[PDB]
DNA sequence: GCGATCGC
DNA sequence: GCGATCGC
């Protein structure tokens, strides 16, 4: 599958790009909300670090239209 | 500070 | 409403 491998207040986690809710670009990172077992999880990426699937991801929010 | 959100 | 949060 693919899982994206990002650190948050320390907790390095890698979640399934399937359970990322919304993406964004923030300055050269690439940020964004997932399901965390009900809760919902933040976390961003530099986007050399992004895999492609969830750049991907991203720009089909940035293509997003009102 | 940028986006966007959570968590308070 | 805003601090923390991420990368930078």
């Amino acid at each position: 599958m693919v899982k994206v491998k990002f650190k948050y207040k320390g907790e390095e986690k890698e979640v399934d790009t399937s359970k990322i809710k919304k993406v964004w670009r923030v300055g050269k990172a690439v940020s964004f909300t997932y399901d965390d077992n009900g809760k919902t999880g933040r976390g961003a990426v530099s986007e050399k670090d992004a895999p492609k699937e969830l750049l991907d991801m991203l720009a089909r929010a940035e293509r997003e239209k009102k």
